[PDB]
């Protein structure tokens, strides 16, 4: 076929049940991720893309970065909490990978600031259980697929895209045959 199992994507031969529609998963220590989000833009295709009445997820891995790495993934949790994702995604890829200026939780807190979340708000949601509860279900939904290694999509929790079977020659076209591939696994 066009579209064939272990080339653009491959089945999980555990599915996970209850799963998100599309799920993707990503470290801001990732330097294909970084790609994926800042020349790529890989999340936005594959949403002009989709159908409607289904929903993407995005979470964070703990498994880069060490303790740091683990602060993102709360960060992020604080992120979704306060839907602000839009706001804090360049300037933590660039903090941990172009400029290297975020070393601590800190650092991590002073982009947020820097984006007008005000202090004592991110500190709540930092301290707070929702987002306890937020870095929990990361966890699981990486835990549920085995994940060792980013950038990662899934879709219905089954198919895992394969974009190492892709031509890269030219980006453009890699992002819709990135892009067209998830819509294909949707309408499965």
């Amino acid at each position: 076929a066009q579209y064939e199992d272990g080339k653009q994507y491959t089945t999980l031969e555990k599915p996970v049940a209850g799963a998100p529609q599309v799920l993707e998963f990503f470290s801001f220590f990732c330097p294909h991720c970084y790609q994926f989000e800042e020349v790529l833009h890989i999340s936005d295709n594959v949403k002009k893309k989709l159908p409607e009445g289904v929903k993407m997820t995005k979470y964070h891995v703990n498994f880069m970065g060490g303790d740091l790495g683990k602060d993102l993934t709360q960060a992020w949790a604080v992120a979704m909490a306060l839907g602000v994702e839009d706001k804090v995604t360049v300037p933590l890829f660039e903090g941990v990978q172009k400029t290297q200026t975020i070393r601590s939780a800190s650092d991590i807190r002073d982009v947020f600031i820097n984006a007008g979340i005000k202090g004592e708000e991110y500190d709540a949601a930092w301290n707070s259980f929702v987002v306890k509860s937020l870095v929990a279900q990361q966890e699981k939904a990486a835990a549920d697929v085995q994940l060792r290694g980013v950038p990662a999509m899934f879709v219905n929790g089954k198919y895992q895209l394969n974009p190492q079977g892709m031509d890269t020659s030219n980006m453009d076209v890699f992002v819709q045959q990135y892009a067209d591939t998830v819509k294909y696994l949707s309408e499965k």
